[PDB]
């Protein structure tokens, strides 16, 4: 089952120039490669997303489970690099994935109903020493794991119906009322202006905007 | 003297459309209007900016003070509804500035060092009541003024650079040191991919990803 | 079944002047008038008893439930105006009762075991702007009631030993011991001293010092 | 200089039987007694006002310094029993009154700008040992002092304004204004009601009513 | 069953000279006394005991329950005077032990899984009146009765492993694992000196070390 | 000046055994060695004197300033391992001393009046990762270091006056009075077994109890 949900990831699978890159990555891994590519191993073509879309590895972007999506360490807030587990990896309710990397180096997933949590390879991490600094936040973050949003995805689903076919007027029926837009809409109103803006905000978030929430 | 930053200002300042809608903006009212748009009065061409771009006012890209800069009430998430004030205006150190809009609304901006807050006309406010709701948050945001954004302006100076017609290995270099892009510098580089990284949030964030911060 | 218990209504139906008027009221509306008084509608001798006791409605002095003891808007410190909910009041374990008042205002009485809140008429409410003030505490009282005064209903109790016919030595006894107050009852006997101050005590909450507890 | 203000003596000051008392108490005591009552000693005559009015030694009416206003321990919520000082009795901002009872027993009251406390007897107090109590609250307060009464005040000015001969219409214009008064002033008029509900409210506190706040 | 552990009664029954201490006791009274020494009577024998090792009576070294362990006044820091419980004395999960002392003082301890307490003799406690002071801790501390170690009874562990005859080096091994010691143990190695530590921490606790934990 | 006090210091150096060690130390350097040990170095016979009394150099005995007392890290609990300064190092307020270890380890100890903290070697920590541990507490306290023991103390002042040549009921007149030893002096008084505890705690905290301080 689907434990939780990566916005982030929302973002970017439906971004037409990220769905184009893995129908791609599809065809000359089908036709042109090895085939198909439970194991994640991280090969280049899988690098080359990582410095383009910031993936690890090309997903899928027709499934919304996140649980193969791993965030680039040059862009992810919630990844620690740790030095040497079975505790933390075995609460009734908290789930990990694996994933190795190009350069040999094995991240972990650790992941639950309320985030995902990256680790970079006992366990003992080099936190950085700094006198009053939030750097301490990311341990509170990966115990809140081991224990606007609703907004935000309404904005990619007008962006589903802006690609399925839909006009902005029959988005803004479907959010106002068919008699509100019958009354209201005009070249400058507000009712299309709002439409207008729902649809910027969500582009803006698809075109890269997603990397300011990794 | 400019007492606070506006990062959303910050953002649609630097906006290549939104420079060009306020350059023409100035021609057909300095050599088709009237003239020279402290009391701010919202005409027609400026409410086309409120709904293009978000602010009441059309304001000069080239000043980063962001006094009269008044934010749409259909796109604020720090303004209320206000029914009828020398207490709450007068503090020494909390400043103010109006703006009459073109529905014969009054908004008034109520700032200091810590921010912002604008409000749309004793004083009495129709407070939505909603059990376990966020929305009491605008009287402790309006109190804290009464009383990651230093990364993010960081992406913004890196625009400031591409527009002076730096390069993305001159801004690696500006970062990382001659040395080190000298000699970590190629195609498919970590150094190239951070650099173009910043660009592409600052992009968005320039390109209505400012609406979210709202 | 009685929900919760309402003490300054404890004070008011204990009022000999209360009483004697609640009588007169249902002996002309009994004999005099249409007849008897859960459909609560203030009339205009109604209005005489929220002008001189504070209830909306006359109330059956016997009765100790407040169900349908409503309290002025011009006394109450538990009452808002709302503006124009299924929510709020169907929570299991939280009721409400209703009152058209005599200027076609309805008050909703919103209670559980907890207390009670009046809502004088989404739903929005016009807060008084005031920085620092405890004028938000209104709405804390609220989230409680969806989710000294054990000594105080004491004093009650020696005011109905007292309208019963027992003397100050009886309620003495009652509460100090028959050997104590033989032993002790005197002219100028502290015991005979704290019986008084009982009975004081009560007084001045019974004869209108109930409003200060609204 | 008056370093508090006690409100439970503002009440009894203001009652015409205790005025009453007092000015016979003075006329027994200069023209059939000893003469003149800061060598507080509780005499006979002063226990009878201990045992009637509360305080433990008749004060003068006209002054409202309650320096020398002690509270009899049958009834003050702000006094505990110790047993045998320097350092809680010398702190710059804190001072002391001493009053010797006709039982021998030495009271002690700690005031400063916080309000008052009163020791009846190193320093050990025999606090009753009740798990999940709130008599710890006498502890906290005393560390206060060490360290809507502004709506009471203002009833009990309504009755300063009555005894000076000033009408109930006379203290609605006072309150509301001589234009607002002229308009609404009827039999059963609301701003008739609220005067009156505001003498109900403040000659509670006056007859015996204080003795709820010691 | 055993109910708590008392880590003080643990460094004292593991002395030798207390060892023999108590034998010799339970041989005079054995041979030569009344016989065995549930109904805890402190004797002049205990008394000594109480002036040499702290606790009121002679308690077999050879039981870790501390039910009838019992604390000199002199030395517990979890002790108080009270003067005169059933309400106190009966939570399901709470028991209570008495002790009769030979200055004819009852001592009762309050016991549970959390600790235990110690009450000298409703129920008043004489508290020190000492403003801004940890004395009050103690009454939060017979709360949460009511209501480092692990690695000092790991020291105490070590202490009895010597007494059976094991050597450091054997009590090395059993700690850090025979291949390990094989290759470090030495005459100034740090495996040695870390055992070394181990015995002189265990050592100073049950020479009257554990005074400190009282 | 002396910035901070060190309580295992107080106690280590008033053994007789470390103080007999040291003049040892000093004759065997002085008198058969290089001469006189502000630049730390730990040589081998310091060393010695870590796997023994717990310190990384000998120091003076007779100075309580425990600037140059440094503890080994096979037992302090105010000390980490650091990987590689300027900000922490240079509060005003905030002081600082280095040692160079036999192992060629650099000790660095971060002092002022609130206690100390060794760092052994940016700056950055390898920080064990176990959920729900108090092993973050040593940067809590590496922050209050940048921002019972007055008993303790006086314990070993009565350490001071054994060695002085006073006797047990010299230090129990000291403390409680001439008179009040010459009544109740005896064989198995209790005021001379309160002091015979007093040297018995001390002795212990003495003879290796210091180390459960560290």
């Amino acid at each position: 089952k689907k434990l939780y949900n990566d916005f982030a990831w929302e973002c970017l699978r439906r971004n037409p120039q990220y769905i184009s890159d893995w129908e791609l990555f599809m065809k000359n891994t089908l036709t042109n490669g090895g085939g198909i590519p439970s194991e994640l191993i991280q090969s280049e073509l899988d690098l080359n997303a990582e410095k383009k879309w910031g993936v690890m590895k090309y997903i899928d972007p027709y499934n919304s489970d996140p649980t193969n999506v791993f965030w680039s360490l040059k862009l992810s807030n919630r990844s620690v690099r740790v030095k040497l587990w079975g505790d933390m990896s075995n609460l009734p309710g908290v789930k990990h994935q694996r994933l190795l990397m190009h350069d040999n180096t094995l991240c972990v997933k650790i992941f639950s109903q309320n985030g995902y949590f990256q680790l970079f390879i006992x366990x003992x991490x080099x936190x950085x020493x700094x006198x009053x600094x939030x750097x301490x936040x990311x341990x509170x973050x990966x115990x809140x794991x081991x224990x606007k949003e609703e907004q935000y995805l309404g904005l990619l689903k007008t962006i589903d119906d802006r690609k399925q076919g839909f006009s902005h007027r029959d988005i803004a029926s479907e959010i106002f009322g068919k008699e509100l837009v019958k009354n209201e809409w005009s070249a400058d109103s507000w009712v299309r202006a709002k439409i207008r803006y729902r649809i910027k905000k969500a582009n803006a978030l698809i075109n890269y905007g997603y990397l300011n929430f990794l």
